[PDB]
């Protein structure tokens, strides 16, 4: 509303990066969403990564975060605090390293990879592999690997420590001018985070959650204008345990709070906690008001709210495809029983042998449906080609596009496929696609065991291209106008406002 | 005899220390009766502690160790011989401490607890836990610790050193003005001394026992004057294996030669080897005649003598106690079959549920004690109260004490409760309480056994505080002129006189 | 045949070392003949012993090895490379050393071994034990030791590094002025040699067989007149593996190509890769017609050929032995089967108590025969002597020699035995004493089961001591004619000739 508004709204997830989707994406078109309503939204993450400007310059480049949209990182925090308080460059630490490389003599193993030995003792002193804009140098004793200083255009920003196992037990993070900033214990069993001790500041933290939450305090203003949005549930109780008293905490819930493949009418360990202390924050909120009718129903709380998710309504191609191409573009998990799909192209490619298929995106599963498709030898016919990070362009050559799943929070991937004049192929479920599919309208659905029935209704599309087109163009029609961000947007702010 | 006598006594046991009782208390009795016949009895020690002086300070202070009793200790032996080849402190070792801490930033933890971190590398230096008095520093490398310094009055008296599993691998010993004079191996495993370097004479040694041989051949005069009285059975060998030609060697056999709940006719492996060799020391002596008696029907040794224990006739309450309380302080062990005694406790109290009893001391079965008095509810009427310093004090508002064991030397912690006017009820066992305890007359007793005989003997007392009284009055003045000290003396010194 | 001939023989095998036989000193002579017709004939290893010269100029003196016969060492061959890039002794080595000592007490334990502790920490710093021409030092860090230096005439050559369980995971060569030239990984577990890095050339090698490769084309000129010979079977890869193109390369396979005890029709793992790649160097060489026959008749290859052994005739005693002496002198391994032979011994005492065995050399399966001979207390009679480096005169002193095995190449140790006017007695086997041995004429021969025909031999033959003189003086003149070396040699030079 008000174009002067000092609201603001800090999303938080773990972590970003390059060649992801779904939660991330969704937190990328939010923000834009929000900038657009004059209220800034950015992101807060609390991983270390010494290449993160390098990684948002990309993800914004790369037109998949907007350009107007901040990540926030505690370690970024701190080392800015860091770099005012030095004015004079930390030449005692490259001295440091230096002394420890002299005397020695070089030995190459390949381009960039060389060996160094004391020319005294004949000693192994280090072991250096650089490419061209970073580098890691990493020293022994008693021919064991101790450290490892790592470099990005020829300056440290990381140095580790390395146990009898040869694995990391401690980390140390210098500022842009060589000064270290905060160092960390890291239990190597697991790679659990322990105790953090902030060096610019003199002060100790029990843990990592101890030290975001510390940083949340400081980062955003104690006021009704400051509003947090918990999107990873593995960050929640960082949101969770500030002392914040003004501030709006709101998390929102992606995935249904069911148990994957349990009938025993239990639930998701972290998404319950979150469910359980709704009546605490300012509410949790899920995607589908079935989903808020379920917790309403199990759990004692009367704090569960709905909204969906912004769709960005990009621009279909300039035709469709004929040959008969269907396409699975998604990250394989054992959660969409894609099990009971690939015998579904089993039992379509035996009435017609000229239906194709081109499977994207990486997975755990991806190697045993690999093993799985040429046992049957049909790879003849179905492609595991690999993960796109131009998902349009690979969606713009289907026909169709096909999923499935036991536990969705909507359908997303199947949504922004039917923009683009794609009518996909999926089961009804808990929470997902019972309401963007219209079926023998512009899409199918099918129960998710009938698994022929689905393999029935390929075969009513992909031989039918004329009619492959009709259910395309009702498909993108059909998402415009029914939801919008108008709608989803005064969601928002009338929970804002309260 | 003789004012004059060039005869001493030292007393050999590992350890002296705080808050025990029994063998040690026996000791501390028997020098200060051997000085009243002007025959110095010293005790000599074989462990290191850094605040021997502020102990045995505390012992003497106490009321627990008569002043003129000096304590040996073959570290405190070294380090005097340390003392006297320095005129100038040390400083290179609080030098080599300093430059190991500097160009550190510190993060306090605590009120004296602090870490110290490399303002060049971030690297982990230091952990700082100071008390007012004493102070440890803890030093890391790769993040593991390796060293470990600690302080008393700001002076460094020992350095340890960790291995990987973070655990002492090695001792050395600081004299009072910082000179290193001994240092020794420790078996991380079990913590058993190895070899041993007497720093301060170049002198190696191949374990403990090897240098408390030589610390005794220099410690004690081999003169027939010389006497060696081994009351731990742990000593035993520093004792045995010592050249003296002339010395005498007397070890004290302090508790039962049978194996604890065995009925195969086994011994104690140590108590045993002890009375194997008494034909090569100057004799072993007992406690009772009895037990001098099974030895002499179980082995082949015509070297074996029956000694009791001086006792300290301190002075009785003012009165007495009325309300039915009744008390067991002792250390909890299951050699004292305890287990066979709080099932008497609930055969009382069902009869009268007004007597109470206050359990002092601690123990290994203390906390399954603990877990079954509750059990069966009797926390409302028993109680372990906790280890009590004042032993006469707790003994005092008793209307009686009670205890039993299996295996006992004799009866000490019974004995020096019927000065103070309280009825001891026991069993009667092999080697104790069947000669200071007269059953029906100032006492009594029952077979190890009849465990609610003894709950019939207690309601006989409990509920007749005026009979609870003429037994208590019989029970001092039984002690008083039964044994002496003057029998026990002439004991010792026609012994020593051969 | 040209005694200004180029060609030149270089016989590989790994290590050369004091007090072995067999394989080696067939090596040794076969070395001396070659030298004998104008060929240079010597020897190349690939281990690492910082005495190689004190040993070779032992093997010489002691008339074990022609002192025509180098040989060469690849350390010793980049140790020489080292010493000429160098005109000034490393004192910073030695420095180095001093430093680390210097501020330390000495504490002896024996004549030639004292620790070192630092006289202001009192820590453990080192260990030396020093014979009068070798010295070790060994270094240590938080009491565990890390380095070890090693010296041999107040000089390093060696320095050894020990990991968290006290064992050796790097080694560094120096050379006569204390530079190091080669260093390597050494993996702990199995003591395999890993990565090594020829420092004075600034080369890496994946492991000691990348390395010896290396060293043969530049020791090797590759010429036609260049003939390699690899007896020792662990030796093969190296020279199979060179670039050579114009230098010969022949295998000499000394043992029975059959897997021990396994009546599959297996081979051994080793002895069978020489054989299948016989087609790609210039033929492997066995020692039996036979064996050529069953080599043959097992594998397609058409490159195989026999060449027996060179032997050397020298002078047998004076006399001969009149008392029943039988000897077995020989390496105890159960391939062998000396189970199958001291099961004769008790088979022939019995009926003359008179005859005596006198067991030598050394082996695994001594320990086990030894605690046997007593089950059965022929320790009256059979006697296990030990290794004897003067094996012919523990011959001369013997009426008849014995042995048997499953496996051989041929005999050896038995021919040696017949000069020395011998007969043995032996069994008749898989390549071996079917040629060598005429039974009843000047030895006997068994079939290798029949382990009292045996028995029934000794006694035709001990108990007729001038019978037991013309089968000796049968065996001598029987070996001479029979082989010869002229029939052998130029089995050789056609081969090279071709
Ligand atoms: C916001 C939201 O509701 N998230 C849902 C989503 O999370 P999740 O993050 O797993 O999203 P999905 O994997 O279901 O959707 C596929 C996503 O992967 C991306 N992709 C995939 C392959 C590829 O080659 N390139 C590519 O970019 C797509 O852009 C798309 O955004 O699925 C969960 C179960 O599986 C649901 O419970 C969650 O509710
Ligand atoms: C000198 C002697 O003969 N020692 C006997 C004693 O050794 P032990 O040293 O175990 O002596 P006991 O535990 O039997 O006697 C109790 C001792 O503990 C002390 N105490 C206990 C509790 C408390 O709160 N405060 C306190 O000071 C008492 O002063 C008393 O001296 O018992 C052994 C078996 O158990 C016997 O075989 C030994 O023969
Ligand atoms: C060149 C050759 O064909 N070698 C054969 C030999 O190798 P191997 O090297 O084992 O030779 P053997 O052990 O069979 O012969 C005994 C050797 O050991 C030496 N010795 C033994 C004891 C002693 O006290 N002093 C002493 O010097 C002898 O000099 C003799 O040379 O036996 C293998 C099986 O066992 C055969 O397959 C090999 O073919
Ligand atoms: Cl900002
Ligand atoms: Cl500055
Ligand atoms: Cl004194
Ligand atoms: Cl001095
Ligand atoms: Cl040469
Ligand atoms: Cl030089």
């Amino acid at each position: 509303i008000d174009p002067f508004t000092m609201k603001k709204i800090f999303m938080m997830v773990h972590e970003l990066d390059v060649n992801k989707g779904g939660m991330t994406s969704s937190m990328f078109n939010r923000s834009k969403e929000f900038y657009d309503a004059d209220i800034p939204a950015d992101i807060v993450t609390f991983d270390y990564k010494g290449n993160y400007d390098e990684i948002i310059k990309a993800l914004k480049k790369q037109g998949k975060m907007d350009r107007r949209t901040k990540m926030y990182n505690v370690f970024e925090y701190f080392k800015q605090i860091s770099n005012n308080k030095h004015f004079k460059s930390n030449k005692l630490l490259y001295k440091h390293i230096s002394e420890r490389l002299k005397n020695t003599i070089e030995i190459e193993e390949s381009k960039g990879i060389s060996r160094y030995f004391d020319i005294t003792t004949g000693t192994y002193i280090a072991y250096i592999r650089k490419s061209k804009s970073e580098k890691v140098i990493d020293f022994f004793k008693d021919n064991k690997r101790i450290e490892r200083f790592s470099f990005i255009d020829n300056k440290v920003h990381m140095k580790e420590t390395f146990n009898v196992d040869n694995k990391v037990c401690y980390q140390v993070f210098y500022d842009e001018k060589g000064y270290p900033y905060i160092s960390r214990n890291i239990n190597a069993n697991n790679g659990a985070v322990g105790k953090t001790y902030v060096l610019v500041n003199k002060k100790e933290f029990k843990n990592n959650l101890a030290l975001c939450v510390y940083y949340l305090e400081k980062l955003i203003k104690d006021s009704k204008d400051s509003i947090m949005i918990c999107d990873g549930p593995g960050s929640f109780p960082k949101m969770f345990n500030t002392n914040h008293k003004n501030a709006q905490k709101y998390g929102v819930i992606h995935v249904n709070h069911h148990e994957n493949f349990d009938d025993t009418g239990a639930f998701k360990k972290s998404e319950k906690y979150i469910i359980e202390n709704a009546n605490k924050i300012n509410g949790v909120i899920v995607l589908t008001e079935a989903q808020r009718l379920d917790i309403l129903n199990q759990f004692d709380v009367e704090n569960i709210f709905t909204i969906s998710n912004f769709v960005k309504i990009h621009n279909a191609p300039k035709h469709f495809q004929t040959e008969k191409i269907v396409g699975h573009i998604s990250r394989m998990v054992p959660t969409k029983r894609i099990d009971l799909l690939i015998e579904v192209a089993e039992l379509v490619v035996k009435k017609d042998n000229a239906v194709k298929f081109h499977i994207y995106g990486e997975g755990s599963v991806k190697d045993k449906i690999a093993k799985m498709i040429e046992d049957k030898n049909l790879e003849r016919n179905v492609f595991l080609k690999g993960y796109t990070t131009t998902p349009q362009k690979c969606l713009e050559d289907f026909k169709l596009v096909v999923s499935t799943s036991q536990y969705e929070g909507q359908g997303l991937s199947m949504i922004e496929a039917m923009i683009s004049k794609r009518p996909v192929v999926a089961f009804d479920i808990k929470y997902g696609p019972s309401d963007f599919i219209e079926d023998n309208k512009n899409g199918y659905l099918i129960e998710n065991h009938n698994i022929n029935d689905m393999a029935d209704k390929i075969l009513q599309l992909v031989n039918n291209d004329v009619l492959a087109a009709e259910f395309g163009s009702k498909a993108r029609e059909n998402i415009i106008e029914k939801y919008s961000t108008e709608s989803i947007l005064e969601k928002w702010l009338n929970l804002f406002n309260s």
